[PDB]
DNA sequence: CCAGATCGTGCGACACACCGGGCCAATTGGCCGATGCCGTCCCGCGAACCCCTCTACCGTGTTGAGCAGCAGCGGCCT
């Protein structure tokens, strides 16, 4: 449908920061990603399971070691057992 | 002509609509409490850092043009 073929061919921005940019939360609401009380842990990571930057992100959370929110589409335990692992 | 598409109607299934129950999984996130390394500070000494002081064969010198005010002088006036 509109597809733009697949990002078509009329690009004059020519220039990316990094890999922020291209973050899908970024046009969600940022509550989700830190639920408090109980909360729950689900619809994010499946928002998260459709980023395209996904790996990036689990990386650069992992090496700066975040103990709070949701990052790769992965919570703060997973993240914790990956780093003991 | 007359037979399937469309629709009427019917029976069933049925994916949930309810609005209410009765328990549970995941997943907590706080810092609880205990343990340990770094920032600040108070000397301690020493290198340097800046200021002050004194040395007695003796030695004695550095263009043109325009406009205006002041000093010297010739010459009356008394
Ligand atoms: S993986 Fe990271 S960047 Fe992508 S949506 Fe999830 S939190 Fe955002």
């Amino acid at each position: 449908m509109t597809e733009l073929f697949q990002e078509l061919l009329v690009e004059d921005a020519d220039e990316e920061l990094g890999w922020q940019e291209r973050a899908l939360c970024a046009q969600t609401d940022p509550e989700s990603f830190f639920p408090e009380k109980g909360g729950s842990t689900r619809e994010a990571k499946k928002v998260c399971l459709a980023c395209e930057v996904r790996s990036e992100c689990l990386e650069y959370a992992l090496q700066n070691d975040e103990r709070f929110g949701i990052w790769g589409g992965l919570s703060e335990r997973e993240r914790r057992r990956l780093k003991k692992k």
